[PDB]
């Protein structure tokens, strides 16, 4: 296997599917990653976030680098090793949980330092560390702040590269930010461009603007990133924010972990009207856990606090989320996405 | 198979090994029941309990009653289709857990209100419903109490067997009072002789008299028991009460849901000389936890409250009984319990 391969295989409009490939194996895309914030997606074994399809997972940097440390970690074997999930593994730059100097952080993080954190838990994609733009922000704002992010862009392609165990089994992903403004994102995109990445992610998006304004934003700043890498945008997971971002040319996502997913739209388990209802989570949904108990059963779970409640219910949401992904790949491949797209949310809503 | 069926197959001393067949499946004896509180085992799918090796599960009855409801359960299939496990279901009488007239207690429940909450539930064996006596307890107390309780088991007797569905298809195991007195204890398993029972309960202890009067307590009363039943010693879990009882005669114990049991003695994972362990819970265990997980990880789960780290925890403590039960079974009927029991405190303390 090669350090990283990105594949299109079909496209539909600017949707596209297709995979990475990666040494610790393939990622199909577009794709979902669960979060593990302290080294565990939460209230699941890996097997159980394999079996629901996931290929590769997000590990929250800032958390880890506080509990149980980045060197503690790399002196046990790496975050693979210690949390027993061998697939891929993409990590955080740390920087959105903190989140102030030119050379980064202090609450020290800074690009080096995040590379080098990401470095020693070995992870498999490596996010650069990038500056929060807040939204809203002003035009003036969010243009310092764009060209401070593409100064530790470059910043952290160096620490990367500097690294040669890293630069030969890692990949890194640059950020793109510029707020909604078109030409900041313009000059964002090109500054990436030119320091060159594996991938590209949109960054500054999903924080009080609306999936309108989001959409708006998404329409004009994904064409200008390199097609032919991967497309990821950050912080984005509702179920029909999924769908809008992929019709616009996102290959993937991180966010799911009493709200219970369904095709009709999101129940919460906890409402009195499930107290005796023997049906499933979702009628259509394949996963263990709607083949095995009732939303009454797991209601009552929840209502009383107890473990498995949650346990039960994080494995259906990751696990509707990965149908969710399935879908859209196959329709794109077929050629129906639009309409997939269409009847998805004619019934989600 | 039939409702009810308990064979010794080995004896070495006073201790026994074999089986109590049931018409959900076969318990191996000596045993131990994990105990599920509010329909479910702590953190654990019923898969995962099973995988253990438990044979049947303690469901309690208060909190059932309480929450989600008797009647619910019953309306939804019973508490087997409920949870997910298809296996035998102990149900406790409800009793302790609230523990005031002849009736029963308001807090309302009665020896017959409770063994029809135990049909509601669907329970497999069925325990009399009896009053707490308190630890320490005067003779004129004990006797009392002792003496209601037999009055208690008498009506339990009738509520069951008036319930054709019940008598045909569930046991029910009388509780043996007394508090520490030889001459009560006496009274009390004659009493529950007379009656008749499908097993017999010791009750009234490991509530502050410690290991050594507990020990001697026992030395005298189960023999009073008939021989050809089941012994069950209530609330007694600690690996060391468990192989001092089974030499005594104990054949099912109910109570593993930071510490973890090893062969070595209990251990606390969150205690800071494990942070950096990459050894198992426990060298010998065979449990999925210790095939896969370190200390150093579980340390830092429990540490970070983590779901995980209850799951794993309860997984591999729970495991840890079931491979006692196992090993002292084969002790047993391979006529060297007695150098097991030797043996195994030698290590544990
Ligand atoms: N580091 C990184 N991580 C991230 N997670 C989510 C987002 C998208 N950000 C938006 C979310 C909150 C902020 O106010 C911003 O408006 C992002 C990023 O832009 N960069
Ligand atoms: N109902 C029933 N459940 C039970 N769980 C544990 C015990 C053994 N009891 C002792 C524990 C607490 C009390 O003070 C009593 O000294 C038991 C019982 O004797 N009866
Ligand atoms: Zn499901
Ligand atoms: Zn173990």
């Amino acid at each position: 296997r090669p350090r990283f391969s990105f594949s299109i295989a079909a496209r539909e409009g600017k949707a596209r599917t297709g995979t990475i490939e990666m040494k610790r194996g393939v990622i199909r895309t577009p794709a979902f990653m669960p979060v593990g914030t302290a080294a565990t997606v939460k209230a699941l074994k890996p097997e159980t976030v394999r079996a629901t399809g996931a290929d590769i997972i997000l590990g929250n940097t800032y958390h880890l680098m506080l509990r149980p440390g980045a060197e503690r970690i790399a002196k046990l074997g790496g975050l693979h090793s210690f949390m027993g999930w061998d697939r891929p593994i993409l990590t955080d730059s740390g920087g959105f949980q903190v989140m102030q100097s030119e050379e980064g952080v202090t609450f020290m993080l800074s690009p080096e330092r995040s590379i080098e954190i990401q470095h020693l838990l070995g992870s498999d994609i490596v996010m650069a560390f990038d500056e929060v733009t807040p939204y809203p922000a002003t035009p003036s704002r969010a243009a310092s702040s764009m060209e401070r992010s593409m100064r530790w862009a470059k910043r952290s392609r160096d620490a990367f590269d500097s690294r040669k165990e890293q630069a030969e089994n890692a990949a890194l992903f640059g950020i793109q930010q510029g707020s909604v403004f078109e030409n900041l994102r313009q000059q964002s995109a090109d500054a990436l461009a030119e320091i060159g990445f594996d991938g590209y992610a949109v960054g500054g998006l999903s924080g009080g603007e609306g999936q309108d304004e989001m959409f708006r934003v998404l329409d004009f700043s994904v064409p200008m990133l390199p097609d032919d890498k991967p497309h990821y945008l950050m912080g984005v997971g509702k179920p029909d924010d999924i769908v809008g971002a992929v019709e616009r040319g996102i290959d993937m996502f991180d966010c799911p972990t009493g709200q219970a997913f369904t095709w009709d739209g999101p129940i919460n388990i906890r409402n009195a009207r499930f107290s005796e209802d023997l049906k499933p989570l979702d009628s259509e949904c394949h996963c263990a856990v709607c083949q095995k108990w009732s939303r009454a059963y797991i209601h009552h779970l929840i209502r009383a606090g107890e473990i498995l409640g949650a346990m039960l219910m994080t494995e259906h949401n990751i696990a509707f989320y990965q149908q969710l992904m399935q879908k859209i790949r196959d329709s794109i491949s077929e050629g129906r996405f639009s309409q997939f797209a269409q009847d998805f949310r004619a019934r989600y809503f």
